């Protein structure tokens, strides 16, 4: 490579950099809460499905 | 509610509904008649009892 296009490449790469980026967060806590509410719904008509069935 | 407990009341209603029930109905007249009867034989027996405590 010539020393012209390092040059380009040592000013492209400092500007290529220096973006921001995204942190990775743990969002399983939200996530989970979701879960157990979701689940807690499908026990609540479960359980109501299952009165009709065990007639009591 | 879950989407699935929804469904089952959707079925569940439109077969508590379409039973038979009773029509209310006027037995006034028959109930009446019974009465002006029933009155008519204790008259009768009033009368009778009269005709002993009046001798005559």
């Amino acid at each position: 490579f010539t020393l012209i296009e390092l040059a380009i490449v040592i000013v492209i790469i400092g500007i290529l950099v220096a973006i921001a980026v995204p942190r990775f967060v743990d969002l399983t806590d939200q996530a989970n809460q979701a879960n157990v509410d979701a689940t807690a719904a499908a026990v609540r008509s479960a359980y109501a499905i299952a009165t009709v069935q065990a007639k009591g």
